[PDB]
């Protein structure tokens, strides 16, 4: 035959199964062979010959199996191996794919992408075994997928690192798993895997050890995984096998009920003098029964919070567990320069040798930090390279959790720890936990970060890459996973099981959901509700740009699954403007909460028709955003919900509002109270702005769609303008449970991010006074009395989107509306059907958003009454002061919300019906 003759170069050949290469340099030319190397790179001797062994391949058309696989693929031109190659002995080294003219002449070389055909080859079998260091009655079994490994060994240390065994595992033909099995004295037992593995992004065969992608326990900042018994009764606290969800979550009717708050273990925490200090930052605080952060959150619980929404607590990478190489603002500034050398080398190495805190010279920075000296952010960014803070959305183990926020991150004794914190909980402040999971992205990926593990065991598999150059995609923020690919969709439900078996996790918010499968987060929900029938999914499901590659996970694709998504409609309808904006237009973009038409400020251009479709937006989000709701719009045309514009998106996209998650403050972007910092009239007082806090939270509280905020909305929360704070620190996010003040004007935000906010944060800053305890304690008042609301009645949780439609309706709507007032009413009469609410015929929810007293008539007639949770507050109310008539006119004040109820009598009266469109 020919001798190819005459570098390599790319990577967009693809092998997607076990006969099939698809590639755009073969296409025409004579001559396309896939070459293979075991031990060294497919290249040219000094000849300029390619003597390396090679299978040729005949051009062919896409199968339907392989088009349907990989959509994005489908137009490649296809290639067919010969239906007897040794797959497997081409997977173990470099394949490169060499197209060459009639001659030999090469015409082009690239690297191959491999996963397609690993699938094909091994997912089925590779599925159908359990994965890690399991122990069993006779011992234990380790097993790790590695299908294009040469070699594996179980290298097991002692508790001082010591090498003390290295085990060649057994490979499984059929599966590409190695195993190894042995005796139960290996519990406890710290190991890691030896591999010998082709890396394409190095084109070396590589030796490393490498963690367990399964590890359910580790070592100190995770160097090594370590065998465990999750059930051992040594790693629970005392009774948690009996431990119940303390809210149910069976039906739609009490999924709707569900109450959120965002939640990060420093934030709870790490500022809390009240909380014992070996436990600040960490999960046991949440036993400290005392403290100011738990009497608060036992306050919450008992006034309608009900979900405790944990930011990452899996196993971060971002966060030094080496307790001696990190220093925290708390300590000395000594400490600081010791572990940090950007800060000894920095214009604050005069602090070195001071006895100051790092706090304490941050707090005196703060009197002469401005737009043109940022210093309390200069050296805040110092201090967050080595301090204990990070959300933590950068996945190092998905299935061990976080070692840091253990007292003693060495071995098993977080495990213990975590559960404790679960179990105080739900057992003592009697809620709901959901943990925050990212298996959207990898913390790192190729052959040489320490943070490595999936990319190091199975290259090029578990991470989506380019088509045509390989690398690893990051459209996430980091090093994109591919949950797309069967081994790590099982990796993604077995770790979920673990966490809702072992650990008695109520539900899970997907970051990034949107970069996942449709089908996947369907599978996974599956095979989860199978070990716990209530466990309920919900996440960020915006558009993404994978619609290519699959049917995605997002608003639209879910509608009618059951798995929730975070709604934008409402939350940008009410907090003003978008996540991308800068400049003046974080203050010109008023929303319905900040007044947009009814209070401009000086900057807006906002219309009255544009204040009123923001009104409808938030009309539709307060019933559940639906597809199919009916409601009249700001022009007075009859709409539904899928017609109701949000930039150029059918607004309403759910099929009940359960599958729909309403907010108007999350970790992501600005606090609430900061979008009204930005976007309040410079007339609005201080006590007006409180209440346009309280109004805009009212939206979310009392709407039917799943109810999520962020820990802190109740205390004004603010980080003093940052937008983006994942590594600003305890400084930056800091919450005070002591109520002194709600964290404002504590320095100019991170300039990386906010500096081109400096202009407009300067013009808005000062415009009223900081909050104190007074206004903090009135704002938890009106959230406590929003959540009792809530609370009291199943008539603001329907859960079911046909009963909604048949029980919620509008009034103050149309052309001729007052702009800012949101009036919902809520049948519970005859023609509704079943009274669900013995006490009621109906409610009213009325939302003055406004600086003017309304009067309504259009419940003239009938027994409305104020409801008795708001006469209890008196003059501390949401409805302070308004005014309900002989003739049954209602008077709302301004910046204002009613809950109003027809008192229900012996039998079931006629109600507030839904009106006829
Ligand atoms: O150094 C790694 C990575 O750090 C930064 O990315 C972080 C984001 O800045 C931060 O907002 C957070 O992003 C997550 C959101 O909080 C979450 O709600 C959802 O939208 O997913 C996001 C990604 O998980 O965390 C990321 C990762 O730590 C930085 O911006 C990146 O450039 C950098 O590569
Ligand atoms: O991924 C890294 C990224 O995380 C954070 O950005 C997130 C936004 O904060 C969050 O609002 C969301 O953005 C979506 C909008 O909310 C939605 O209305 C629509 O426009 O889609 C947007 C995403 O396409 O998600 C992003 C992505 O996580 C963080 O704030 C960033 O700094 C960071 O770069
Ligand atoms: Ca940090
Ligand atoms: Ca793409
Ligand atoms: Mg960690
Ligand atoms: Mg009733």
């Amino acid at each position: 035959d020919v001798v190819v003759r005459l570098g390599v170069a790319l990577a967009d050949a693809h092998w997607v199964d076990k006969t099939t290469l698809l590639w755009p340099g073969g296409e025409n030319k004579p001559i396309v062979r896939l070459y293979y190397s075991h031990s060294s790179k497919v290249a040219a001797d000094s000849n300029g010959e390619f003597s390396d062994k090679y299978v040729k391949l005949t051009p062919t058309t896409v199968s339907q199996q392989v088009s349907m696989r990989f959509p994005h693929l489908a137009s490649y031109p296809a290639f067919k191996l010969p239906d007897d190659v040794n797959v497997d002995e081409l997977l173990q080294g470099e394949t490169v794919a060499i197209a060459a003219e009639s001659d030999g002449i090469l015409s082009s070389a690239t690297q191959v992408q491999t996963a397609g055909v690993l699938d094909d080859t091994y997912a089925a079998a590779a599925e159908a075994l359990s994965y890690g260091a399991q122990l069993t009655d006779s011992g234990v079994t380790f097993r790790v997928w590695a299908p294009t490994a040469q070699q594996v060994e179980l290298v097991i240390y002692s508790a001082d690192k010591k090498v003390i065994a290295s085990h060649p595992m057994t490979r499984d033909s059929a599966s590409g798993a190695w195993s190894w099995q042995g005796g139960s004295d290996l519990k406890g037992a710290f190991y890691r895997y030896a591999m010998t593995v082709y890396h394409p992004q190095s084109r070396k065969v590589e030796q490393y050890e490498v963690t367990d992608p399964y590890a359910h326990s580790l070592s100190t900042n995770s160097e090594y995984s370590q065998v465990v018994d999750l059930n051992d009764s040594a790693l629970k606290p005392e009774g948690w096998d009996g431990l119940t969800m303390p809210h149910a979550q069976k039906t739609k009717a009490d999924l709707a009920k569900m109450t959120i708050h965002e939640s990060h273990i420093r934030d709870l925490s790490a500022w809390d003098q009240t909380v014992p200090a070996e436990l600040r930052g960490k999960y046991l605080a949440l036993t400290a029964q005392e403290s100011n952060m738990v009497q608060h959150l036992k306050q919450l619980s008992a006034s309608g919070v009900t979900h405790i929404e944990l930011l990452p607590v899996f196993d971060l990478a971002t966060v030094n567990e080496f307790s001696d190489k990190v220093a925290d603002i708390q300590q000395p500034f000594s400490r600081l320069c010791e572990v940090n050398s950007a800060v000894k080398s920095s214009e604050f190495a005069g602090y070195c040798d001071s006895g100051s805190t790092v706090e304490e010279v941050l707090t005196q920075l703060k009197q002469n930090d401005s737009k043109d000296n940022p210093q309390v952010q200069a050296l805040n960014t110092l201090v967050a390279q080595t301090d204990s803070y990070n959300w933590g959305y950068d996945p190092f183990h998905y299935t061990v959790p976080e070692g840091s926020y253990a007292t003693d991150p060495e071995g098993t004794a977080r495990i213990k720890e975590f559960r404790t914190m679960i179990q105080a909980i739900k057992q003592d402040l009697g809620m709901n936990v959901i943990m925050d999971v990212v298996y959207n992205h990898t913390n790192a990926a190729g052959p040489t970060d320490r943070t490595s593990v999936l990319d190091k065991i199975v290259p090029w598999y578990y991470q989506r890459l380019n088509e045509t150059t390989g690398s690893v995609e990051s459209a996430t923020c980091c090093s994109d996973s591919a949950p797309e690919h069967r081994m790590f969709a099982k990796l993604i439900a077995d770790s979920l099981a673990v966490w809702t078996t072992d650990y008695k996790i109520d539900g899970f918010r997907f970051d990034l959901m949107l970069y996942h499968p449709k089908a996947q987060i369907l599978s996974a929900w599956e095979r989860i509700k199978a070990l716990n029938p209530d466990i309920y999914f919900f996440g960020e499901g915006w558009d993404s740009n994978q619609s290519d590659r699959f049917e995605i996970a997002s608003q639209i694709n879910l509608k009618g699954t059951g798995i929730g998504t975070f709604s934008d409609r409402l939350r940008d309808a009410v907090r003003g403007g978008g996540p991308f904006d800068s400049g003046d237009a974080l203050r010109q973009n008023q929303g319905v909460g900040s007044g947009a038409g009814v209070l401009p400020n000086e900057l807006t251009t906002l219309s009255d028709d544009q204040a009123r479709h923001l009104a409808d937006l938030t009309r539709l989000g307060m019933a559940g955003n639906l597809a199919d709701f009916v409601l009249i719009d700001k022009d007075g045309a009859v709409k539904r919900g899928s017609e109701i514009d949000y930039n150029g998106a059918p607004g309403g996209y759910a099929a009940d509002p359960t599958e729909v998650v309403n907010y108007v403050s999350k970790h992501d972007n600005q606090t609430l109270w900061d979008m009204i910092s930005y976007k309040a009239a410079q007339e609005a007082d201080l006590d007006t702005r409180v209440r346009m806090q309280a109004v805009s939270l009212a939206t979310v509280m009392l709407g039917q769609g799943i109810a999520f905020d962020q820990q802190g909305s109740e205390l004004l929360r603010s980080k003093s303008f940052t937008r983006d704070s994942y590594d600003s620190g305890d400084w930056f996010n800091r919450v005070d449970y002591s109520l002194q003040d709600n964290n404002y004007n504590v320095g100019m935000p991170r300039s990386s991010d906010d500096g081109s906010n400096y202009d407009i944060i300067a013009r808005v800053k000062d415009a009223v006074a900081t909050p104190g305890e007074t206004e903090l304690k009135q704002m938890t008042a009106f959230y406590q009395e929003l959540t009792a609301l809530r609370k009291s009645s199943p008539l603001f949780t329907l859960g079911d989107g046909a009963t909604v439609m048949k029980r919620v309706d509008f009034r103050n709507t149309g052309a001729d509306q007052q702009t800012g007032l949101l009036v919902m009413t809520i049948d519970d009469g005859m023609q509704a059907g079943a009274s669900l609410d013995s006490r009621v015929d109906g409610i009213v929810v009325a939302i003055n958003a406004a600086p003017e007293s309304r009067t309504l008539q259009d419940f003239a007639g009938t027994s409305l009454q104020l409801s008795a949770i708001q006469q209890a507050a008196g003059d501390r109310s949401l409805a302070s002061g308004v005014q309900v008539a002989a003739d049954g006119s209602v008077t709302l004040p301004a910046w204002s919300v009613a809950v109003l109820e027809l008192p229900q009598g012996e039998s079931q009266g006629a109600g507030l019906p839904v009106s006829s469109k």
